């Protein structure tokens, strides 16, 4: 069923950035898991899971759409040299993306195309929470301190 | 612990190379189920899930290697735009990567590092089955004829 | 037991054919499945272990009968280059050798060896087994095409 | 995926090597069985069978590598008369071949075809195996004596 | 069914042959147990089961064919006073039954009973086992010596 | 089968440097265990078992070989005192093996060992992970302090 | 809790006897495998475990009563060339060591270390089982014969 151009075009940008988010989350997870923080790395990698889920949903609604998907841009991956700049980085991974997401909303909303709408509605869902993780996390290392936070993610 | 500085520049072309892969079965793979091809679709996805696996052996030994593992840059993918095509696509991909596993497999030997050349002796195993699946596949369009291969990938 | 020395030649000259049989459907076994036609290869493996499983039964009579096995012997293989030609060179086979069988338990009636004719009678109904199957692949090829009979072998 | 000619015709050159492998240790087992030495008979045929699934291996390599694999041509049997010689025999069978899979060895090394060359590798680790066991049942034999040997063998 | 004269007079022939077996074996049998030799009672006396079903088996037969069964003529025992002359006693009673078992399917064959044939057949495959079996233990001896042979019939 | 004098020589080099490792990880292991931290003390332990299974394994070779395993000469054994003194001679006597072993790896090769080559190769895979692991724990207490390290691995 | 210093010394010594066992019973095991007797090198093994858990003990022991235990030392090892020597080697070992456990109970008793002593019960009662199987095996050769002795550990 053919989609509405601007539509396709603003499901393609939320693609890329899901593509950032998988290679970002990934590196981190396993850079956490080289340093012995599994805890850390267990959680980073199955939000890197979840990015490429949501990346299999955009993928599939822009072919539905009959749009061609674009796998091959691929934006500047953030990556830290250490927990606190991981977080940070994921952190800010996330927040510059929202504007993005409630801007395709909203795009789609102003032309009724609802089912897009829904499927980004599941995703910002998805995203809040993974901010909510995120700044508990940093608030964590603060109240308790990085040596025990750290510590904390060992296992 | 410290690796060979030329090794780990060669896992880092590798890893490049599986990440192409990765974008590119994946692509393909809902491409396929998209048009109903549902067991093309099945295949395709868990080559894409392979390659994610091989992608993600290199980016451990790398770290452990001391090295920078490269997520960021990524090649050209070769995305068809009918089966055969398609298919063509992904076996001059596994082909142009061929040259680039055995190039590093003989490097580490030169220096070494029989570890990491186990890891690609690993991946090289796979790689050519892949594209002995592949070859197969195009060999078995000339044989039963374009129609009937399609309906067989149907359900 | 000491045999009869004709006898124990007629079932020499029987396990040559079998020998001879074992290798041909192993190598066209294998070309199947190297082509992605499962189904046919999984036949021809299944008879290339029917036909060792003869030469095991004949080498163990010979043996009894107090006669020497020749396993040395490997007549002319008669390998095709597609499946239309390997079903017929199968299928000559099974015919070029059924006379053989007959004149063997033509000639144990003959000099009172009733053990060896029943062992011989078993081979034989097992022989025209596998040349009905040939028969009908062929009279099959006939009726849907050899491309629909091609696709039928895939899975 | 062509193979390097030179690959394939020291790969047909082991895949003979097994066939008459496969051939001897059938006859040798059905001659034990033949004279009531059910142990000796069931390792020996157990070890034919491993050397059919060498001898697959090859035909499958072979076949992916598009080389034509040559059931054909089998070499000199080595059938022994008694016990002793039977062992000898296998033992010189399981050396003389030794040289061919380390020069196969060396010589996809030599070429870049890893994925030969660790097929080999198995196989190899096999064959100094089977090797062994001879060498073991012949110093046996020199420790307890022919007829101790034989009768531990019976059932 | 009114059965052929000639065909019910070899069936009573071989009968008063079974019975022969029946007694000999089960006297041996005993005798073997009687020594401690409980591997070579246990199989003895199998046999000796085994020949009282071919009796079963006959007198049946003659009953259907309407003739009397003669239970009450009964050959001469050839009873063994050591191991060694008691295998060699039922390998001789064995063969010397053989020229017996041939010519009555061989006179079934002529006379049209086909159903006495196969029955016939039946026997004569159980029979040469036997002598294969007892063979077997005659050539154990000599190659393992007398002591370790009863050695092994132990338990 | 009588093996290269050299080869042999080498494994026993290699066996050498693991006598050494299975008795000073059981002293750490027994030490960590003794000082109440169980963690560290289960690592320890079954780093020593592992050791002591690849001495197992070089000795098994050395035997096949036809030479003659050397357990007499113990190497000198680097006890620590304390957490971060063991954890560090425990590094040192793996970084001191790694040579030992890749220069084996690399003779074998020379010579056609292949098969005492991936022994060699299986040692030196578990050998890299030992080190990647004591690596870690030595950056762990960097990262988190020596007192919550310590804590962490009471339990 | 500080130990005997004395006490300690003996602990030390009785360990480096097991330190020797350990060595000697472990290899004498695999040469036993090595010569395909399995009986022999299954209960050498064994041995050699049962000796890896009394230096286990001793450790124990020695680290709570605060002293250095001794895995350095290594006494000079007893390799036997054939079974016969190899039993006489292990029981000269057992019996050199006898007096060692003995005077160790008696001065742990003199200083009132009754854990101690109960140990070293343990491990006394331990030695003189293992004593009574070598006495026995030794006796057994002399009874049936090495040959039949080396028969009967085949399996
Ligand atoms: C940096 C590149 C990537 C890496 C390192 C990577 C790695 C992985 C790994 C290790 C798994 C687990 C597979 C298993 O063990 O079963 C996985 C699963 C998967 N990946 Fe990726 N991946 C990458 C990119 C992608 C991309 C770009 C997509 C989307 C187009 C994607 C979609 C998926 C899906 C759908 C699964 C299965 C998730 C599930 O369990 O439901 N991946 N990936
Ligand atoms: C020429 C003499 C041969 C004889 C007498 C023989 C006999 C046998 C027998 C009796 C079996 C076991 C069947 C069963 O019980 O299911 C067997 C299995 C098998 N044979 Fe052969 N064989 C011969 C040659 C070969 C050759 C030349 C090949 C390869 C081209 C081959 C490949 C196999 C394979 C792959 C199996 C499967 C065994 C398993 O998966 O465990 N055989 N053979
Ligand atoms: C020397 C004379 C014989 C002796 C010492 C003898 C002894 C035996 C013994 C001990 C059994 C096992 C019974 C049980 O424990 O269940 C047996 C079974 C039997 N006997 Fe006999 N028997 C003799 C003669 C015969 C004869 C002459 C015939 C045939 C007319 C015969 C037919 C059978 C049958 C059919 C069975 C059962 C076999 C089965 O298990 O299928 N026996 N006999
Ligand atoms: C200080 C010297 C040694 C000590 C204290 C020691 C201690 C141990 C201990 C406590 C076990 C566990 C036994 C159980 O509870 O089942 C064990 C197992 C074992 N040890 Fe040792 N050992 C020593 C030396 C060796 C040596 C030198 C070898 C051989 C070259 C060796 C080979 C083995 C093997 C193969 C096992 C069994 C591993 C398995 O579970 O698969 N050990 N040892
Ligand atoms: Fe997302
Ligand atoms: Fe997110
Ligand atoms: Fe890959
Ligand atoms: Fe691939
Ligand atoms: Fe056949
Ligand atoms: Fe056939
Ligand atoms: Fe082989
Ligand atoms: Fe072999
Ligand atoms: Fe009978
Ligand atoms: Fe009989
Ligand atoms: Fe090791
Ligand atoms: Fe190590
Ligand atoms: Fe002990
Ligand atoms: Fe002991
Ligand atoms: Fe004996
Ligand atoms: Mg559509
Ligand atoms: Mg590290
Ligand atoms: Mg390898
Ligand atoms: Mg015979
Ligand atoms: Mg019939
Ligand atoms: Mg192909
Ligand atoms: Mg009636
Ligand atoms: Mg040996
Ligand atoms: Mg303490
Ligand atoms: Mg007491």
């Amino acid at each position: 069923m053919k989609g509405d151009k601007i539509v396709i075009q603003h499901l393609n940008k939320i693609l890329g950035n899901e593509l950032i988010a998988i290679n970002q989350y990934f590196l981190h997870a396993r850079m956490y898991e080289d340093w012995g923080l599994e805890k850390l790395g267990k959680h980073e990698y199955h939000e890197s899971i979840d990015e490429m889920k949501h990346a299999d949903k955009l993928i599939k609604r822009i072919l539905f759409l009959e749009g061609l998907p674009n796998l091959q841009e691929l934006g500047k991956l953030l990556i830290g040299e250490h927990t606190k700049e991981m977080l940070e980085c994921d952190l800010k991974l996330e927040q510059a993306g929202l504007p993005d997401l409630k801007a395709a909303i909203a795009y789609c909303e102003s032309v009724g195309d609802y089912a897009s709408r829904e499927l980004l509605e599941d995703i910002l869902e998805s995203e809040e929470d993974h901010i909510d993780w995120l700044e508990t996390q940093l608030d964590l290392i603060d109240k308790i301190g990085l040596e025990n936070y750290l510590q904390s993610q060992m296992d």
